[PDB]
Formats: C-alpha cells, sequence, structure tokens
RNA sequence: CUACAAGUAGUCAGAGCCCGUUAACGGGUGAUGGCGUGCCUUUUGUAGAAUGAACCGGCGAGUUACGAUCUCGUGCAAGGUUAAGCAGAAGAUGCGGAGCCGCAGCGAAAGCGAGUCUGAAUAGGGCGCAUGAGUACGUGGUCGUAGACCCGAAACCAGGUGAUCUACCCAUGUCCAGGGUGAAGUUCAGGUAACACUGAAUGGAGGCCCGAACCCACGCACGUUGAAAAGUGCGGGGAUGAGGUGUGGGUAGGGGUGAAAUGCCAAUCGAACCUGGAGAUAGCUGGUUCUCUCCGAAAUAGCUUUAGGGCUAGCCUCAAGGUAAGAGUCUUGGAGGUAGAGCACUGAUUGGACUAGGGGCCGGUUACCGAAUUCAGUCAAACUCCGAAUGCCAAUGACUUAUCCUUGGGAGUCAGACUGCGAGUGAUAAGAUCCGUAGUCGAAAGGGAAACAGCCCAGACCGCCAGCUAAGGUCCCAAAG
RNA sequence: UAAGGAACUCGGCAAAAUGACCCCGUAACUUCGGGAGAAGGGGUGCUCUGUUAGGGUGCAAGCCCGAGAGAGCCGCAGUGAAUAGGCCCAGGCGACUGUUUAGCAAAAACACAGGUCUCUGCGAAGCCGUAAGGCGAAGUAUAGGGGCUGACGCCUGCCCGGUGCUGGAAGGUUAAGAGGAGCGCUUAGCGUAAGCGAAGGUGCGAAUUGAAGCCCCAGUAAACGGCGGCCGUAACUAUAACGGUCCUAAGGUAGCGAAAUUCCUUGUCGGGUAAGUUCCGACCCGCACGAAAGGCGCAACGAUCUGGGCACUGUCUCAACGAGAGACUCGGUGAAAUUAUAGUACCUGUGAAGAUGCAGGUUACCCGCGACAGGACGGAAAGACCCCGUGGAGCUUUACUGCAGCCUGAUAUUGAAUGUUGGUAAUUGACCUUCUAACCCGCCGCCCUUAUCGGGCGGGGAGACAGUGUCAGGUGGGCAGUUUGACUGGGGCGGUCGCCUCCUAAAAGGUAACGGAGGCGCCCAAAGGUUCCCUCAGAAUGGUUGGAAAUCAUUCGCAGAGUGUAAAGGCACAAGGGAGCUUGACUGCGAGACCUACAAGUCGAGCAGGGACGAAAGUCGGGCUUAGUGAUCCGGUGGUUCCGCAUGGAAGGGCCAUCGCUCAACGGAUAAAAGCUACCCCGGGGAUAACAGGCUUAUCUCCCCCAAGAGUCCACAUCGACGGGGAGGUUUGGCACCUCGAUGUCGGCUCAUCGCAUCCUGGGGCUGUAGUCGGUCCCAAGGGUUGGGCUGUUCGCCCAUUAAAGCGGUACGCGAGCUGGGUUCAGAACGUCGUGAGACAGUUCGGUCCCUAUCCGUCGCGGGCGCAGGAAAUUUGAGAGGAGCUGUCCUUAGUACGAGAGGACCGGGAUGGACGCACCGCUGGUGUACCAGUUGUUCUGCCAAGGGCAUCGCUGGGUAGCUAUGUGCGGACGGGAUAAGUGCUGAAAGCAUCUAAGCAUGAAGCCCCCCUCAAGAUGAGAUUUCCCAUUCCGCAAGGAAGUAAGAUCCCUGAAAGAUGAUCAGGUUGAUAGGUCUGAGGUGGAAGUGUGGCGACACAUGGAGCUGACAGAUACUAAUCGAUCGAGGACUUAAC
RNA sequence: UGGUGGCGAUAGCGAAGAGGUCACACCCGUUCCCAUACCGAACACGGAAGUUAAGCUCUUCAGCGCCGAUGGUAGUCGGGGGUUUCCCCCUGUGAGAGUAGGACGCCGCCAA
RNA sequence: CGGGAAGUAGCUCAGCUUGGUAGAGCACAUGGUUUGGGACCAUGGGGUCGCAGGUUCGAAUCCUGUCUUCCCGACCA
RNA sequence: CCUCCU
C-alpha cells in the first residue's frame, strides 16, 4: 500500500494567553491594591482613586466601590468611590 | 412429555396427566402462548465472527515484621513513657528514668526568647505567641523498607557437568565385487655425424572412466496424531581417494572446532547444559475467592526521555469543623466586539463620468491600457463608523431552594463514544479528525425507533391477575378508531 | 491404452524412451590428453557341419576354454526374463575431483592447484597460556605466519590529495618523574594598638628538564580507496576528429556491455517460432560494467542455471479399464487433537460495520450410514510482519566510557671506569664509549643421573642492557559495559520542541489540530529620569544648481505619520518631535490584588533611607504596553558583628551580592554516548500499519443536463467544447471501526453461482439506412461466449479461429479442495548505497504447503413413526429440478436493390460445431482364474509332458463386464400472456393524438409444451383388488393373545449393490454352481505315426483348451423353522 | 464683557452679517530680566500712536459633520419541525442601514 | 509526490554568506603586425543579475511566490 | 603554423 510523501507547516506557534480584561465588577467592593482591569494600552483609563501600572494595569488606590463609566465621547474610565461612612 | 418442529434452553402464562408435603393461596411433568443473543475478561462499544474455561473435585492471590502518619479507644495529663537488663511459668508482674516525645519559638548561624529574623529603623513584612495538649498502648485506614497482592519472560552473572552426538585433530587397525582406458619409462626396429624424431611391442600412471559393497543425499512421490521427533520407494552422486570406517585418545562455553553454513559442540547454539545469585526485573498481559446497604466518579489541565506510565490540580468518598457563606429566578449596573450589518480605516472588487501618464499611430493622433478624482455598486477569519440575542462578573432585596467553604483520612480517573448546535482540518467527504457547547451512553434497566450503547420517551428498593399517562400508536400479525 | 504427441506446465515436473556384448563408424572445438559410449548404423536364438580352427591341462585317454565360417530351422519378437547410458545444438556461472547450512538452500557459495602482496634472521614472526610450558619445528627465508586473488590463455591502465602502512626527525606540542623561584597558613620575637615577623613545621607551587605519539617531511594502490562538468565546431543534414571554459589527487585505459549488472524496458535491429516480455546474434543514452572485492576469453568437467531440437511418452486433448494396499461390512482390540452449555436451517436486514443463535420473512416429520469440504472468521502455535517497552541479545563503527595487548619514558633490581657537554670555577645533571661482578642464556663440557626437566660446577656469549615490579603517556571495536529523545492521522524519512503577537476562539476568561500568519534569544549611557517647549504623513503652488523626489516658503491637512524591533491594543490634555539639567536603569521594603497543579510569572498604593529634575504641585524603583530567557547541584569572584570538631588560629563551610548553560529535546535523565539485525528473541497491541471487510467516494467506471461547434446545408445520423448534475462501489486512495492468545497473502487449476452497464444469438426505433455491410439507441440475462506463442504474471501484445471471443460481483469467489512460478525467512551473487555491520515493492540461482470432519451445509442411501382397520399394486401432480446455444451450404435468386461493383429480406430444404442423455451391435480400449509363443532357473526321479518364481517374467491375441475416441437420440413443432416497438378506433382538447374508455399486434425472454423427481403436499390425495369382524381381560374406556390377507427372518443369487436397500428365486424350484450342448476367444493339444543327421515339419484333426456369455438338465445348495401382521374413535349431514 | 470651570460636536466645520469708551486683542519698541539649533516671529520685558482687519464677542443659516426615534427587517436565547453545506414554525428579544426629527450651546463661579 | 540545488554579457564562471562597486576568461569590435591568413601586440565596448511581489533610504546580495533546468528520495509490507 | 579549385 503506497503512501504519498507530505510536506510541513511553517506555522504552529502561539504565546500563552494573558488573562486580560476586567477583574472586578461594576458595583463590587474592592480593597486598595485590587487589580480592576488588565490591558495593553488604555482600552480603559484610570478614573477617581484608580492608578495605571507600568503594564497599563488599572488598580484601586483606596477601598471602595468599582464604577466603570463613560469618559467623554469615545473613551471609558474606571473609578473607585468610598462607601457611605 | 415427545416423530409439522426453527430452540443461549430459561422465565412468566397454562390446560391435561401423575402424586401427596417441614401443610403450604402443595409436589412432579408440561401441549400451547408471550418475552428472552451464556458467564468472565477487556473495551468508546463485545451475543460477539475478541479473550479464557472439556467437565467435576481439591489446592490456588493485599500478608507479616519493623518504622511513619491519621481516625477511633483507653490510661494518665503540662506532662506522658520506659529500653536493654535483673527476677519470674518461655507468663502476668515488680524493678530498671539511661533514653524518647511534649510543655516555645524565631534565625543559615552566633544567638535572642513570647517573641524572633530581615532591616539603619521605635517602620513594614515573614514565621511564632496571644487564640493550651500532649504522651503511652491497642484496633482500624494508608504510606515506607523488605519478593510486599499472585502467576509469567527474553535475558545477565557465578561455580560446575558434557566431544559415548557432532566438528577438527592424534595414535593404531581395517574396508573398497567386477570391468575399462592406456601417462612416463623401457625394449626393438627405423633414423641421423651425434641428437632429435618416427613406428611397434612392452609398461601400468591417474583427487582417470563404467559399476556393486560402502559412503553420500540431487529429483519426485508417499508419509506429516508417521512404521520413523528427518524415514521409505523409485530413480541419483562418489566409489584408490582432499576416500569410507572401527578402536583408543585430545580440544569446553567471554571457550572449543569450522574446505566458512553462524555451521557443529548429546533430538539444545548469533554463544551448550546443570545448579546457584533467584521469589532477577516486567510503567506489560492474565488472575485476585462471602453478602447487603449509603454515596458515587473520570476518560480533563499542567509538567514529564512523556505520550497505553506518573505526579499535582479537577471530579468521588468518609470525618470533624464553619455554619447558611451556595444555587435558581426577577430587578439593577457593568466588562466584552461574536451573529448581523456596514464601508469610516486596511485589503479585494464591478460599471459610468473623467483624465495625469503610458502604448500603437505623427512637438502631433487613436474604441488600447490606465493612476488619482468623482458618481453609483460588491465583498472580508486575521476590515470596523456600528452592533445584538445569549453567556459572564457583580449589587440589591424579594420569592424559592439546600447547598457552599475549611481542615484532615481514603480513592479511582488521565484510551472516551455518538447525537444536536458553533468552528477549524478534509473535498463545507468519512461511523474521519480536532476544539467549543448541551445531552445520552460510559456507569442506565423499562417503553418506542423491526432488530439497533450513544436517537425519542423515561430513571428499575420489593410485591399486586389495580388505575392514569409519555414517546409511539389503534385493519390483521399486535394492545387500542 | 485408440488417434494425436509437450498442445500440459512457472518449468517435459512425473513418466516414457535409451540400456548388454561384438562389429562398423564418429563432427565442431581442443590445454593435443581429450571431446568419445560423440553422433549414426549392423549383428546376437536354435540345429548340423563339430569333441571346427585354435588355446589350457595331461604321457595319453580325457577334461576345460573357444573364435570365425558355411548350410539350415522356428517365432510377432533371439542380450526373447531380471539387471545394464537417452542423445544433440547453443548460452550464463564456476576451471577441474572435492566441501557445505545433521533436520526446508549442494549452489554460481567454500576449498583447490596457480598468482601476488606482506611479515618473519630464529628464544623467528604468528598463535595458546597470568606464567611456566608449548604449537610454529626437532623446521630456518626454495622456510614459516597473515591478507587478497583463484586452473589455463591474453592481460591487469590512471590517481599517493584523503585514510592506512613504511621510513624520517629540524622544529612545534605533549606524562610521570626531576627541579625547586616564589606564595599562603602557623608564631619565637618586636610593636600603645594596628600590624610586622626569625627558625621550624605545613599547604600550594613558576622557570627549567622530560619519551614515544600527534602536527610535520617523504614513499607506498594485486594497501583502504578514488577514477568530472558545461558550451561551441566540418561546404546537405546529422555527428564533431577540433576548440573554449570551470573543477579535480586523478578524471575509467584495454576489454566487455539492455549483462547473475539496464530504472525507462517487452530498448532497437536481426535469428529462431504460425505466433517468442524468455533465448541467441548485433547495436551502445553503461539509470548504475571495468581490470587480482581482478577484466576478457576458455578445451575438459557439473544431480548447476537458461533457451532450442530429435526420440519418447496418460504431461495434456480426455479420459477408460484392470491389479494390490487402505477406505466399506462382520468378529477381536481400541486411541487422539478439540470441547461454555447447546433441542445447532435458509434469505434479506441488523449489530463491535462479514450471524446457526438478534429482527422480519422463507423453509423444515424423528434416528442413522457412505460421501464432499462452503461456514462454524474451523483446529494447531499468547503474529515471525508492523508498532509499542526509557524489554533483551548478536553484530558494527571516525557513538561514549573503559579494559587487554602493544609501544614509549621515569624509577627499583643496578655496579665500575672513560671522555664529552648543560647549572654552579671546586661541586651536580645529561650524553657517548669501555669494563664485569649483578641479571639473562631455547649455547658447550662435567656431575647429581639410566634424564632434550631441574639444579650444581667450569667455560663461552650477552651485560648494567634486557627481563621483572611500581608509576606515567600513547595506541588500542582485539574485548567489555552501555547510550543512540519525543511528537507523528502506523513507523521510517521530512518538519517541530522554549518565549512573544495576531486569527481560528462561538462579544468575560480559557480553549485543540503536523490549522492560518509573523516575531524573539536583543537594543539604547539615551532610545532612561525630570522640567520646559512643540506637532506629524502627504499634496498643491512658487523657487538657483535640483530632477518624480534634497533644503526654503505658503496653503490644505485626525493623523492618511511616528512610536528602537513582530503584531495587537494604545497614544495628537500625546505614549510622537525638540532642548536644558541629570543617573530613580535607586537601597530596604510593601497593605492588597492578578495569574496559577507546583515551580515560577505579573501589578501595586504606601512607608523609610539617600537622591534627580522642578519655583512649586509633583514625577522618577528603566524604555507606550506585552518577547529578549533557563531550576537544582557544582564551581569562581567580592563582601561579611555567622560557624570554626580540646583551645587560639587556619582549612573549610554559612549568609548577602554576583559570574559560569543553543543544559534550544529550552521543568534541564549522565560530567561523559552513534549504528545494523533477513541470525534474531521476550513482553504486549487490532490502543497502530500491510491482506480482506466497513464508512467515504477525491480518484475511478458508467450515465446525464445545457448546446458553442464539427458534420456541404443542418447542435441533436454521428460526435459534442466551455460549464453543470448524478449513479455505481470492480481502481488508486482517505479514515483506522472488526480481526495481531493468527480473518494464509498474487496468479493459475478444480467447481461454479450472481448482476446487467449485452460480446453473440432473438425483437425493435432513428440513420449522413439503396443493396450487402454498418453506426447509434431501446427491449432482452434463455443459452452460449475458442485453442495456442511470450511473460509468475492479472493485464497486454501476437498467431489461428469463432456466431461471439462481454464487463463485473461472490474475503482481488474457491489453499481444513490442489498448485506454489511470484510474493514472503535463513544460503549465495550482481548493480547500487553505506567507513562498517548491512540495505534495496531492484535483480539473480536455491529454498519443509500440517489436520482421522463434531455441528450446520452439500450429494447419495437406509431405519422409524405418521397418514382413524390391516394389506398388494397402479396412480394425480401442489411443488421441485433438467433442457434452452449456434454455423455453413443449397433453394427462393444472380430475383429485389444498384451506374456498376456487388447483392438481400421473408420463406423452403440439407448438413455440421459445441453441449447433453443412453448404450456396446459396429470401430477400438481394458480385460491379473481365457488361448498361444518364449528367456533363465528350480521342482514333479528321468525322457516326453508339466508346475513354481522372475512386473500378470516377458511377448502376441482376447470373452463377459466396464468403456470413448464408437453408435443412437436430444434442444422439434407449437400454444398462452407480455417487453421494446408498431398500431386500430378514440375523446379529454370542434383538430390532432396508440390511451383516458375500448380493441389488436409483437422477442432466443415469462407461463406452458419436452425430460426427471414428487402426497412427510402432516393440506399425508385418487383408483383397482385382497382380508373380515376371532379369543380372553375389563363397569366401560381401554388392554392382552392367537391369527387373516400379507410380509419378513434365514437361504440361492444379480440385471442391483459401500452397508442397508433393490430385483430374480427358495424344491409343483432353473436362483446359483456343476453337468451337457452351444456361442465367442485362441489357433492347430497330448499321444502316436511319417519325413528329416538334427533344429524342426507334416498327418491324425479348424484340433485341444476355454473366467464371467446362451440354452438345456434337480446332480449340489436354496432344509427344517420361526417372527411380524386387521377386527377398524366420535360428531353432523345425505341415504 | 473678561477670567475660570463642568457637560458625549445637540457644543464642531463652513457661510453671511454686526460690535469695541472700558475689557480682550492685534498693535508700537528692545534699555533692562529673559529668548531664538538663525530671527524680539515666538517666549520675555516695556509702551499706548493706531485698528476692529484678524482673534475674541454677538446675530442668522441645516451645505458638510454631529445627535436621533417609531415601525419594519436581519440576527438570536428557549421550544418544536424539515426537503438538513441549509431552511421553516412558535413565546421572547432585537440591531445596523434607512428615515421622521433635533441641533449653529446648555449649565456654573469670580471680577468689571 | 517529498527534499535539495542552481538560474549573472554571445559561451563558461566569480560576486550572494557581511545591502551601497556589476566582474573574470574566451568571444566581439577597432587599430597594429603579415603578401594574406593564424598566432601575437595595442586600444575599446557589451548585461542590470530568470520573472513577479516584499523588506529597506537603497536589493545580484535579505524574505516570499512562481517558472525553467538539474540532483537526491519514494522504505516495511 | 598555413597558403581554395581549374
Ligand atoms: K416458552
Ligand atoms: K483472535
Ligand atoms: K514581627
Ligand atoms: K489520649
Ligand atoms: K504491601
Ligand atoms: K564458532
Ligand atoms: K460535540
Ligand atoms: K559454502
Ligand atoms: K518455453
Ligand atoms: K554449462
Ligand atoms: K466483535
Ligand atoms: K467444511
Ligand atoms: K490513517
Ligand atoms: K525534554
Ligand atoms: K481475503
Ligand atoms: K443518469
Ligand atoms: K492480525
Ligand atoms: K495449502
Ligand atoms: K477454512
Ligand atoms: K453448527
Ligand atoms: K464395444
Ligand atoms: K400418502
Ligand atoms: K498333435
Ligand atoms: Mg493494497
Ligand atoms: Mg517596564
Ligand atoms: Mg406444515
Ligand atoms: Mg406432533
Ligand atoms: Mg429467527
Ligand atoms: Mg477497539
Ligand atoms: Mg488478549
Ligand atoms: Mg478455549
Ligand atoms: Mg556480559
Ligand atoms: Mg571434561
Ligand atoms: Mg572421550
Ligand atoms: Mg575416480
Ligand atoms: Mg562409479
Ligand atoms: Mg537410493
Ligand atoms: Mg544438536
Ligand atoms: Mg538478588
Ligand atoms: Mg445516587
Ligand atoms: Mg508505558
Ligand atoms: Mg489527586
Ligand atoms: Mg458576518
Ligand atoms: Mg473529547
Ligand atoms: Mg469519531
Ligand atoms: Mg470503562
Ligand atoms: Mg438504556
Ligand atoms: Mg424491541
Ligand atoms: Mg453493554
Ligand atoms: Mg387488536
Ligand atoms: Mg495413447
Ligand atoms: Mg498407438
Ligand atoms: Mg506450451
Ligand atoms: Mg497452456
Ligand atoms: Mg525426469
Ligand atoms: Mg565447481
Ligand atoms: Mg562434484
Ligand atoms: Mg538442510
Ligand atoms: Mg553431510
Ligand atoms: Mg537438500
Ligand atoms: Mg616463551
Ligand atoms: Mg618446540
Ligand atoms: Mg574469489
Ligand atoms: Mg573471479
Ligand atoms: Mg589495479
Ligand atoms: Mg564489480
Ligand atoms: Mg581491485
Ligand atoms: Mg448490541
Ligand atoms: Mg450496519
Ligand atoms: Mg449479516
Ligand atoms: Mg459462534
Ligand atoms: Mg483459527
Ligand atoms: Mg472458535
Ligand atoms: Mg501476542
Ligand atoms: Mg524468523
Ligand atoms: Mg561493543
Ligand atoms: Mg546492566
Ligand atoms: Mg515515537
Ligand atoms: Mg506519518
Ligand atoms: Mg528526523
Ligand atoms: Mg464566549
Ligand atoms: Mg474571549
Ligand atoms: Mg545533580
Ligand atoms: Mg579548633
Ligand atoms: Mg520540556
Ligand atoms: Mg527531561
Ligand atoms: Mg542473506
Ligand atoms: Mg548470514
Ligand atoms: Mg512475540
Ligand atoms: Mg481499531
Ligand atoms: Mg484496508
Ligand atoms: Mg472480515
Ligand atoms: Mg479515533
Ligand atoms: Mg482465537
Ligand atoms: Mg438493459
Ligand atoms: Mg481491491
Ligand atoms: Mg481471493
Ligand atoms: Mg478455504
Ligand atoms: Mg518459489
Ligand atoms: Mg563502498
Ligand atoms: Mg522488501
Ligand atoms: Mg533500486
Ligand atoms: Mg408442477
Ligand atoms: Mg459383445
Ligand atoms: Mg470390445
Ligand atoms: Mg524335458
Ligand atoms: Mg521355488
Ligand atoms: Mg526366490
Ligand atoms: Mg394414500
Ligand atoms: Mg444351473
Ligand atoms: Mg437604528
Amino acid at each position: 500500500a503506497s503512501k504519498k510523501g507530505v510536506g510541513s507547516t511553517k506555522n504552529g506557534r502561539d504565546s500563552e494567553a494573558k488573562r486580560l480584561g476586567a477583574k472586578r465588577a461594576d458595583g463590587q467592593f474592592v480593597t486598595g491594591g485590587s487589580i480592576l482591569y488588565r490591558q495593553r494600552g488604555t482600552k480603559i483609563y484610570p478614573g477617581e482613586n484608580v492608578g495605571r501600572g507600568g503594564d497599563d494595569t488599572l488598580f484601586a488606590k483606596i477601598d471602595g466601590t468599582v464604577k466603570f463609566e463613560r469618559f467623554g465621547r469615545d473613551r471609558k474610565k474606571v473609578s473607585v468611590y468610598p462607601v457611605a461612612q
């Protein structure tokens, strides 16, 4: 039984998935430090009491409630507001 | 009971006949009717045209020791406990405190100590304390070291036994009916100056010829649970030789011997045989024995000289805790770029208008192509000016439901299958392959789809000669139009 | 064994033929021997002459051997039986006789004589052994060992670059051992401390010295090996003697060549054949010949291989008969493999995808006996193939690591002199030479001593060498232990392996494939930090050089740019551009998060220390973000309020910092690793390949749609592009679902059976159908469908036929049916590849084919019971099987048709081929209890006549029976209904219209007709005839007994037969034997006579003899017996 | 008017007008602080002769851009069916495009 | 079918690996030399690197595709 | 080194 020779692919590579995106929900309580969003670039901007890390990670600078919110016409931010106290 | 019957041999229904018991809504037999593809192993899936068992009987597989750890029990408890040994029934027990564990941790260590280490630090942080139980013994679960659940290699090494078979050799014997051919040499004759050379006779060479014994083994047939573990029959080859054969001897296994085939070395040879190391090792195959109950998987991820193995995680179970932390639905908020769609970007692309420019044809002209621009029009996994349904993450109560988490003991699983839906690979093939998602099978019997793991309906604790329905059905087989 | 004679087959395998002696005669070729038993022919008994000639023995007598003749005699035949070469032509291979895989290979393999290379000066080399001791060899270069080649003949070219071997040693490099310049630790002592530091001890240690080897220089190919491209060129073309150029150590000479080598390939041409994939001869595009792994020849030789002839034949056409051994029946004895239990049908389907057992149907009374193998994926053997195992073993090597051996140095044993030449002016190393006294002697004499051992003594030789010990370097598949990855739509081979980005990815996250695309293993001292300022691509227009595009100016300008680098996400309050100052490209950390099996990975506000920039606010722990990397162990370097084995130190460790991995197979097995196995083995797998099956149908085969064209015209007679749609499931595949505790695998043979897509024959439509022929389509599966050459072949080509030479399925139908050529083990060889061991759907020569049938199934044959009494016959036919083919000639008619050429339908008739049934009168075959001839020997005493054995001894005939090649006969003639087709009438639809109502016609096909079986046809049928209603038990229901008609046991047998069965008979009986008479067969008995010297001939006499054949005849045997076998249920209806 | 904010361009472009004592500009200088990879252009320091031409402020406008329903349609969760590369049905949900329409600014605080 | 290697002037070859320059021999052309050829001497010219696309400021050179011509492989069944 | 044919 004859078997035709076959070629090869020059593809077959991919990097590890980086588990990007939202890490806390709108309206969820977070502690200071909590990563809110992982991203390349600013898909979402740091709002009130939120920071942008060296790799564009958005994180809560205080304890409080996460609010994702429209930032002008085209953009989005995420903010953390203190609880009513 | 049985000669018109289609048989995993029963089971349920059932006359007839024959009986009469541990006296029971009894026993034997069984015309006929319905249903019904053994058991085990291994599998995605086995009635399997895969595996195992002729039958019956007996025998035949998680053990024990010493350590570790957990649960349970008991004694004592900030303590607990003795070992060897001595005495004593091979005993209990008494003595024996050496030793061991615990009561304090932190640090690599010096060391400090309810703290300590890091650090320049009264900082912060790590591990501890505060947040207190151990220890001795026993049973049980599991682990470790031992053959460690049982059976099974091919092999490896050590020490031996074999050349009464066979290989070659050594010493010493012996065998080979018959027939043929006619080398050298010699003689004689011829022959020449001598020799050459010629003829005839003689002579008896030879891994010479034909052919019995003997040895061999070329062809065919037969035989193939044989007359025979290599033969017989008919033919065949050698048959004075590198011959056959007897007796007595020699060479021995990491070795001999080989006119060389890895041949032969006692029916064994790519390394003999026997015993031992030895219960070698086997991530492999097979097997692993009483019952019922409660619960009940996986066939995945990651890493692996890894891919049919393993480990951690996932999923199961048991206990103790926490406890109500889980889940469904409604409501509310949010992240996100798929389906669709669109052309705003990138790329592809059709027609018209339009010409820069190029090409045929004279700085001049053409049915030849044309960039841009413009009008209209198509398309896209790696296009997006847009953008759902769902799914996901949460919050908030409400209505409902009972899960959920932690710690510890014990696993198994890492071959999956098909079906529907969304993709890739393929040829928009495969009962194909590879993901995603739901189901069923696996591990699920019952009804339907003739039969038919995976489809449709539906989850078997038992009994009933009750009833209602599901899918699918209602002329007869075959319940109901 | 008729006729034939290789047609058989892979192949003349097997068989047949040949065969003794004497004589004649005998070719090519040759190594002059051979070839040769070449070939091809002739003779062959017996009698007499004849106790021949002649010979041996002997005094003779005699005995023995014995040609060659002549004359006869007999037979079918005289080596009368048994035993006893077939031969020839040509080629390959090996020169030859030998040898070999005990037990699948006898060969082309091995050996061989011969050649050559090479080593070896004798304690030889080589080999065995640790050594002693040995072999070598009681040999000595004309000898011995090793490698290669393989008689003989002619020959044996080129390359020394590589590798090996040999020689060389000027230099380089290199060990132990010498050597000890320095340095460290320690501490007497000295120092307020810090430090310094004598001596000693101790730990390191540089220069220098140091052999062989290696590098290096040469040589060597009958050492290992190797021995080229491209382009141009001649006055026809073609080809290029000739030239150019690149490369090499050198480019393959002679010879041979489609080959044991040639893929393409059945090369081409010639020969041989009717036909030749093989064979021989040529040619040369030598895939991939080639000169001692020899080249080319070659007489002789071969159980060698190949091709062709003569002879010969049962090899075959195509089979028939006979003998014996089994088989079969009876008596005796009596295993085995296998086995889940089996009351064990068929079809189609289903299903783990190929069912006795499942479904639905169809069929089937119960039990055997002889037979056959289709199935039980039959038995046998835990598949040798293939894969897998971090399983083995054997083998290889420039795999790794070792070891033996060998070489080389140092040092000990080991001493004495002499010069010479290096540090050190007198002391120590190196070197050369000499000595003798160690050591050695496989030298001599003497002694122990009857001794080729050993020892002693004395000579001689050699000599501080050698040998040996220790240490060291080199060499070293000679030997040893091992390694030699995984993924993978089987494995190998190719590719890949970690990290980053995108898509696939189904709008969270995640998500596979040997899916689709790309990047990375860095870079930057600014391309980092901060402060301040800024805006890009491109276009248009103007303008020196200057263009399409340099720099300048204006205008337009969400970015069409840029962002170190891939991509994505981002970025114009810039994250893009510019400038100033800087080093936060910080140290200690770090609430809390993300990610996650772990190990790791990511983000982080904030705190402290000390800074950079900024007036300040503030920002800064590298870079727009996301790659740019690697665990542990081990080791190095720096630091250190740590440890420091009595103490002080130190050595060494710890801790912090940091360095060394294409550990890239990137979670890294080791510091250190490649191959072959067809000599292979074990554990496993249908988890995974090869055969067959299944799914699929790309490919394949077939059929269609559209209709552009072709066809003068004309798409559609015929063909049909571009495109489109299917069917089938015979191809190659894809997939990997059954089977690896075995599903034997190509072709052929034997036996078929099915489909129809039809090859022929039958029936038709259309035709570019005049006729005869055809083309094309439709119906049709009844029957039929050849023998050869070549090749293992399927296929194909060819020869010759034929009505035709169909295509497919059935596990590529059929190996428990056969074969075994091929494929597919072990041997050997060629080309080729490989350093090698070895390897090749390349080739070549050779190479073990097991099984007693249980079940179903198939073919035959019995027994049982049934079929409302028991019997004997004859039957109907539900139903089943069989058969089913076709040519040629004559005639119609040279008619129809046609210019002619040619030449029919339809219809008559005759006769064949192939096939089948029966049968032996005919022709033949066979004919083992028939007749005859004949050889040898042996027996019946001898002669004569006979018997036995030699294949039935052989040879010539042959009866019955059984038989084909022999004879006879068959498929005839028709009905019925139909297919395609043709219609008639006829409307729907005023017409038309084969159809809707109605009515026909019409195939080798369907149902009959013809032949056979058939009532288990459980639906058990019918007709005719026979027996006759018994007895006893019983309430009857039943039961028992003896019988009738009839049958059987037993017996004689054959027309029957494995056995049963069947049939003819069983005494008023011709059943068989015998007997008698015949037929046929043989061919002329014995005895006697006559003739002849005799072998023999003739007569008596178509005699004698004669299995199975015919008739007759109770002479013999079928004796006497016994056994079995009805008394007929009930109901209803008509009588 | 000026400053300074918040709100998705409904705020923007573009077009046509109107306005300036003060305020905001342009404007006029380079002695000084400071400045230009050259340039007092800009930045900086100073001034007030001029001017609303431009910026700025205020009107008007729907050409471009922006915002944008309702209905319908595509798609689709769930449930069924079929002639199954795909399609249909039913209770939900529901775009994009297109369009009606909106829109040439809305809301602060301070100073004058 | 799978894997390689080439492709540069008329012909044969370098250059490619390292991006910036198109070389070399023979041939060709012109002159000289010769009675005339040949040889010899002197002096010149000739591609845009197979084709297409890409990366780059820039491609014979780096990347891809394609075409042509060679070479190797196609094993176990 | 060569020197077309008659
Ligand atoms: K039953
Ligand atoms: K099996
Ligand atoms: K602390
Ligand atoms: K306790
Ligand atoms: K155990
Ligand atoms: K051996
Ligand atoms: K699925
Ligand atoms: K041999
Ligand atoms: K032949
Ligand atoms: K021969
Ligand atoms: K099965
Ligand atoms: K059978
Ligand atoms: K496959
Ligand atoms: K690895
Ligand atoms: K098969
Ligand atoms: K069709
Ligand atoms: K198998
Ligand atoms: K067989
Ligand atoms: K069989
Ligand atoms: K059976
Ligand atoms: K006859
Ligand atoms: K009957
Ligand atoms: K007579
Ligand atoms: Mg095949
Ligand atoms: Mg960074
Ligand atoms: Mg019946
Ligand atoms: Mg019955
Ligand atoms: Mg059935
Ligand atoms: Mg399976
Ligand atoms: Mg098994
Ligand atoms: Mg069994
Ligand atoms: Mg060993
Ligand atoms: Mg012995
Ligand atoms: Mg002996
Ligand atoms: Mg002889
Ligand atoms: Mg002989
Ligand atoms: Mg014999
Ligand atoms: Mg043996
Ligand atoms: Mg052991
Ligand atoms: Mg449960
Ligand atoms: Mg394994
Ligand atoms: Mg686990
Ligand atoms: Mg779409
Ligand atoms: Mg799966
Ligand atoms: Mg599948
Ligand atoms: Mg399972
Ligand atoms: Mg079920
Ligand atoms: Mg059922
Ligand atoms: Mg099951
Ligand atoms: Mg009913
Ligand atoms: Mg004959
Ligand atoms: Mg004859
Ligand atoms: Mg033949
Ligand atoms: Mg034949
Ligand atoms: Mg023969
Ligand atoms: Mg020979
Ligand atoms: Mg011989
Ligand atoms: Mg043998
Ligand atoms: Mg032998
Ligand atoms: Mg043999
Ligand atoms: Mg010796
Ligand atoms: Mg000797
Ligand atoms: Mg040889
Ligand atoms: Mg030879
Ligand atoms: Mg030579
Ligand atoms: Mg050769
Ligand atoms: Mg040679
Ligand atoms: Mg089943
Ligand atoms: Mg099926
Ligand atoms: Mg079936
Ligand atoms: Mg079975
Ligand atoms: Mg079997
Ligand atoms: Mg079986
Ligand atoms: Mg096996
Ligand atoms: Mg084998
Ligand atoms: Mg080895
Ligand atoms: Mg070992
Ligand atoms: Mg593998
Ligand atoms: Mg593969
Ligand atoms: Mg590879
Ligand atoms: Mg999703
Ligand atoms: Mg996602
Ligand atoms: Mg280690
Ligand atoms: Mg000390
Ligand atoms: Mg790895
Ligand atoms: Mg590893
Ligand atoms: Mg071999
Ligand atoms: Mg061998
Ligand atoms: Mg095996
Ligand atoms: Mg399978
Ligand atoms: Mg197959
Ligand atoms: Mg099968
Ligand atoms: Mg699969
Ligand atoms: Mg089996
Ligand atoms: Mg047909
Ligand atoms: Mg096939
Ligand atoms: Mg077959
Ligand atoms: Mg068979
Ligand atoms: Mg064979
Ligand atoms: Mg070679
Ligand atoms: Mg092979
Ligand atoms: Mg080959
Ligand atoms: Mg009938
Ligand atoms: Mg007769
Ligand atoms: Mg006859
Ligand atoms: Mg006589
Ligand atoms: Mg006798
Ligand atoms: Mg005798
Ligand atoms: Mg009857
Ligand atoms: Mg008689
Ligand atoms: Mg809308």
